[PDB]
């Protein structure tokens, strides 16, 4: 599994992205308040290189607050980035689940065929008899494979499909709201910004706070790149949420239409100069409950003439039904 | 050993990421305790770069206690973890010392067909005699492994892996138990925390504690990180044993029933066009003690198309008995 | 794709070469005011090395003034860069999705024939037979990609790779009027500089500023690396943006005409020794939708031999349509 | 040697494993006491930071007492670790000399099988004639090395294995009894601790302990690492020793018994579909001095089924005696 | 193109050791006066380790005279020192371009031939058809080249070249004069240098200068690493800049002649015994316009015997235009 | 040499391990001494941080006493070790130089047996005609090695192999007593040490001594790891001597027997079914005098059987005496 199950969809490897560069913002915040010096205090009497190594740690762990001329979220923001990145990274591992118990094999089948092409694709004298090659090896093992998981819970992929991907758009917007709920909706912040107003007069986002002791005026040096990230971080989480939507009702409208959902194979089945017997009809009532979907991600990923190929070759041994 | 039978069970993995993650963080501690400071102390009189480097270690051995505006529990929960990730690992080793007691060897057999199929999977002469091929090298391997195990105390080997199934449910069921008791059961602790109750007011995880020696205020660094992973392990342990108890509940279920145990079988059984001579009946009776449960393993594992081929060339040759 | 569809237009390669050039310089200034030390200070009276240590991140987020014998855009300059070499990322992801959906697939079949001719450009037995060999294996491998893509939105990918063109000159433009847009439009600064006013009296780009805090002239070395950088990144940005305009409207002026359009291929249809049946009007009545960008494209990046044979090969089978 | 005489018995790698964990605590208590610091004092008057560092030393090899509100074993346990790690080395090292005065070789005839196994595993053509592959090479290998080892000091190699197993029986709780007598019986300690009686009271175990120096107040850093060591160690050992009196008793009752002793080769001899000449009293009646020990030492270490193989094929071509 | 097109004319190598010889001499001034320290200074009177790490940055920041018993240029060498190199890389990117719009392709042809004789230079069968081989394979690749140059933009290649070559001597000889403006012509410091007035009295390039700050006495350690490199770097340039016009002068006269620049074919056409039926006015007729340059071109490059073999070897051929 | 010449024989292997232990303790504790600090000493008045880094050095090369509430051997303990080390090696070069000046080549002799036996043991076509594989090439070699050492000083080599026994055995017992010559004869220090009295009152072994200074109580750390390396070392190197002499007496009985020394050859020309005309006796006049030896030297390092092969072997062409 690990090395070949473990490991090309079309903006699905936006959750891949997502969770690498959640891990690395959170991961590197780690390191810089737990390697560097995140914070920095001026009691303005006298120090001795000990006091302000023990005033650091008690302004960081207690209240900080803020006054223009104890609010802060240090002590959540690096830890719900890696739960965000965890979260980002379940949809991957629940589509597998549901692939397994669905009863087919669809990575295998993928593998399969792609090594099949990639080794006789350059054999010259296996390059005339192409058809018969392809409707030779694979297919037999895409058929043999269509006919065990039709007799065990395999009749609906594509609904299994589809809820995976209305999960993985929930969690997008589930994540973009949880980031909104960890304090100014973006553009308001943007503006403010923008105008130029930084933080003097705004408020929020400080740099020089002070603190309690029993006049500290504490600087705030890794607060500098919080704000420097969210506004990045908002943009393209909600540009991610947008594609996962657009994805979604995309598969949701294939789903519910089943009618120019087989405009593919039946674009593919008018290329081949044989047209011999079998209608494109009873191909369609011995393949169309799941193989369509496999014809479909063979094509998605893949390619369009080794699927072609696959699928004008399929039409020649189905058989086993009609 | 160490090359093939020290190294793919459907959720059974999470053992080896339990140890992992336990592992990591036990070994993440002590070096943080070990190499970093773990605490630090202030004696509102003076320094000189020489007292704070003793009363750190004698604050840190010696007991603290806390008031709001000697509890700890630094010295046992870093290896108490490394006693629960030797505990997770436990089980593994119990499966495999008591398949080896049964007198059949599993792994070596998954792994000699699985050689076969990754070997002749390609070739394109050895794919159309592909049933001669499966009932020619490795099906008589299983049959010999069959007939030399039937002799030796494997007659219930299923009931072996029930076990096995059952003492890894009870195992992680414990491992949380004891996680409970080294404090507030969870909830709790998230609704003091999400209604904005840190631990000024709430009291339990202090950060900034006093120190009897003969007003110190040592700050403990290292606490911040305790209460940031007790919050994921508690979920992630609940999570692991409820669904290795789904697991055992599945076995059991398996073992206890024996009637549509056999759905696979009766399922693969129907797909080639031989139907020669041998009922579906004296196949199970030749095979129905120990026989199942390694097609089974070797459908769970090899996939389906080589469990099925195997499994219906085994019937081609099934004489031995009848 | 991570092998062979993420990895040599005639000066695109400049969009790589921007994102290079600006991540370096971006992550080089991070890591100098981040490692090093960016600024200096000294109150004239006395310090305790600790003093200096927190008055220098003070009077780097507070802001400076200057005056000769609180400007500054040390906030925005290191981060801006990254978002410039992000968006200089964008156009070319945006032309692989605009391949992507135009239904047809270049990179694979451009990667197909320069396998095919580095394989057999060697081969001396097959090098009479030269013709032959390309009218044999590659040239039907192109058709086949033609003709499923001539039946799924793909009769304008000259259309759509226009439009990538005129994406990336206008992002170039925008860039290069973003960084005017922090601060003197270029020649006017090299003027102020090479008649001999470098800061002292110009005033704009100080070195020496002085800080409030209730004359602590603080020295800001890591500006002495801006203005030897803005000063080659301008020139270099309209270099670019130049470069990437007459790119444009070459590829304008070629969509547009249509005429001198085929000049390449009617120059390489005039060299074998053949001209047995085909007319030239009948064959780009057969391929000009599409399959003239596609042989476009593979001299101009294959060649021009290896070009002109596949396209002279491709004559003498061409009979989907006429 | 070194390559392949010096490099797998159930539970017997318990001495290689007992060795490593061992070593490794040895190694690293030596290099924490030697690197790090592991002891710390405080003279509550005034340091020069010269002077501890001479206190430590002077404490540190000068004996400490306790007292709660001259003691030590740091100068035995990491060395009389590794004097053990070197004791549990032993006894492989006695039975590798044990059987070179036997006058037999095993390691070498193992060795041999098993590289004609893994060979001649996957060969098709020689599968068939799998019994004549191995009365044909290796089997003639076996009798040889029987025929030279019969008549050389070798009737009684089960007799010297037995003897290896009852030193590393007693090797093993001299080990644990050698833990014992360096300071409270285990469960003692573990009862004064879970009942919440950690040091404070309980005495032994100190971690602030005074210092003779003509109130020096002396804390033991690396004491902490000893009784979180120990707690397991005797555990562990515990373990390691019942586990090999198990093994002694089984191969004591082995010897004594030499009835059900031929179980497995009475079992195997009835498998194969020949049965043609030579009886079962007479085959052992050639082998039974000390080929039965080999044969289950093949069985023991290769499998099963290519031990059975052997072992049958060894009779079709006993014929040296009888 | 990185891997082959990126990747030997006599002394044009002398742009690429130009190119790495200053940015070495660049980098390495940067990082001396990033990481060392490039200046020191004293003030007489007393200082707390944090003066001088503050007067440092800002003397050197600062101008600073010198008198003997406002001045420097540290601000611009390292600096137009890559600025130099890059305008040294500049005149090979020229070329390939020129080359690119030319219409052949030259490289790759070279390339080709060179890939042809290194592979069938040893073979023994294929050495006494040698003649035979050459106008087989290879001959007929550059022919085609050549046909297809012809018609497109290619008829003028070496007025290209040349050209070329005038921007490199206008290159070198600018960079020089630019060396100059940046102060003294050479040989005056050397006679200032050699007579014994190394800088006490002669007063330019001091190392022990003043500083304003409201008798601070700085030394210029970095200094003595710049006339230690321009006394040399004078040399260098002039030299190269001497040998490109050299070259310059010698191209002129090849383009300008036509007559004495057929030596070389001329000469080469006299040792093989065939002289069968081309004349030599021909030949040329039908190669003269661009062959001429790359026959020469494959001589300077692969050498003068796998050049003649091939330049024989394409006159029994040369039948597509006369 | 240095590839095959420079690198079995049971237990002088003892010589090499004797070598690595004793310089890796000799490099240790130059690196120790040399690195880390060894000895640390205390004036009870003050100190500078300078004081005591030269009262180190002057106590240490000085001499030091100690009372209880000038002796030290720290100068030649960590070199008289290296000269051991290195007088362990010797007698291997001896031994090397002894089978060179007998003129024979042993070690040339038995890798190409090994070789031989290496390549062809595996070979099944080969293996049938077994003993005529080794009567074809390894046997004449060893005869004519044989051959050509009767006649140049090699008539004895046994007599120059139990030399260099004697002396190894001597060479041991000499490195024991000079051991004992470096201050307590073993048990006596044990029995001092095991009823416990470490150093406070048995006076020997201090490590808090005093140091004259013109009361300055210097503490010798690195002493605390010499006498945990005596104990174990006597230990070792008597065990060593013992083994050794055990040898020696082994040896010296057979060369004194000559009767019993050809038991092995006469057990081995007891195995093959031929017998066919050369009696026992005049192999042993052809063979008796140095191939004897060389037999021995077979068996004892290439195993037995391939030995037996060899020396069966040998009897079939053995007629170039008798």
């Amino acid at each position: 599994s690990r090395v070949f199950v473990q490991p090309d969809l079309a903006d699905r490897l936006n959750s891949r992205v997502t969770v690498v560069i959640l891990a690395v913002s959170s991961a590197l915040l780690l390191s810089s308040h737990f390697i560097g010096d995140p914070i920095t205090c001026w009691t303005p009497a006298q120090f001795n290189a000990q006091w302000v190594n023990f005033v650091n740690q008690y302004c960081f762990v207690h209240g900080t607050y803020f006054v223009p001329l104890s609010i802060q979220y240090y002590q959540w923001v690096p830890y719900v980035f890696a739960l965000q990145a965890f979260l980002f990274y379940i949809p991957r591992f629940i589509w597998k689940a549901m692939i397994a118990y669905s009863g087919y094999d669809l990575a295998a089948a993928v593998k399969y065929v792609d090594r099949f092409w990639s080794e006789n694709r350059d054999k010259d004298d296996k390059f005339k008899t192409r058809l018969a090659a392809f409707e030779g090896r694979p297919s037999v093992y895409i058929w043999d494979g269509i006919r065990l998981a039709r007799k065990k819970r395999s009749r609906n992929m594509a609904l299994f499909y589809t809820l995976s991907t209305v999960w993985q758009a929930v969690n997008a917007w589930i994540q973009f709201y949880i980031l909104t709920q960890l304090l100014l909706w973006g553009p308001s912040i943007l503006g403010d910004l923008l105008q130029g107003n930084d933080w003097q007069t705004t408020g929020h986002f400080p740099r020089i706070v002070h603190c309690d002791f029993n006049t500290v005026l504490c600087v705030l040096t890794l607060n500098i790149y919080y704000e420097k990230l969210f506004i990045f971080l908002w943009f393209w989480l909600v540009f991610v949420a947008v594609v996962s939507t657009v994805n979604c009702f995309k598969w949701i409208y294939y789903l519910c239409n089943k009618t120019k959902a087989q405009k593919t194979i039946k674009n593919y089945l008018s290329t081949a100069p044989i047209k011999s017997t079998i209608s494109d009809d009873q191909f369609f009532s011995a393949l169309g409950e799941d193989g369509l979907f496999i014809m479909d991600q063979m094509a998605l990923n893949l390619g369009d003439i080794p699927a072609s190929y696959l699928t004008i070759s399929m039409r020649n041994i189905c058989q086993d039904f009609i």
